[PDB]
């Protein structure tokens, strides 16, 4: 139940996802983000990442869905070396409770749905200034489920959506 056991078998998970594997995965993933949000009109302005190396990937369609919508999307920016700000593609900075929804990338998730990080802490500082109950998503592939302890200062998201 250790986290850099875990941390460890997932990195090596990812690495070795085949191009025609992860294409498959990410497909079925946005798919079920896609069933997760349609459902939620109140759901307006959305907070995603930018896929690092093996990261489950944000699919084309699923920005369409966006677009059709009229849902906005805000990305990360680290701001020093502990906080972290979400502003849009103009660069204009949305203020926590301006996003409704915040779909989270993770390295691991236990049985809890607790979040296993990138150790930085950004996450877990930043969604504690939320004040309207806004999802705290996670997107991940199934084999990046483990089981350890969580520690305080990892985040519990409300659901981690994966390829299952």
């Amino acid at each position: 139940m250790d986290k850099n056991a875990l941390r460890k078998q997932i990195l090596q998970k990812r690495m070795a996802l085949s191009t025609i594997e992860k294409s498959h995965l990410d497909q079925k993933i946005n798919q079920k983000l896609v069933a997760f949000l349609t459902p939620k009109p109140c759901i307006k302005t959305i907070a995603l990442y930018e896929p690092i190396k093996n990261e489950v990937t944000f699919v084309d369609f699923f920005f369409e869905f966006l677009k059709i919508n009229q849902i906005r999307a805000v990305y990360p920016k680290v701001i020093s070396d502990t906080e972290i700000i979400f502003i849009d593609q103009e660069t204009n900075t949305f203020e926590p409770n301006q996003i409704d929804c915040f779909l989270i990338p993770l390295v691991g998730f236990n049985k809890d749905n607790y979040r296993l990080g990138f150790g930085k802490g950004y996450y877990d500082r930043y969604l504690m200034q939320l004040t309207r109950q806004q999802p705290k998503i996670g997107i991940a592939y199934s084999f990046q489920k483990g089981d350890f302890l969580a520690d305080p200062w990892d985040v519990q998201l409300d659901l981690i959506i994966n390829d299952e």
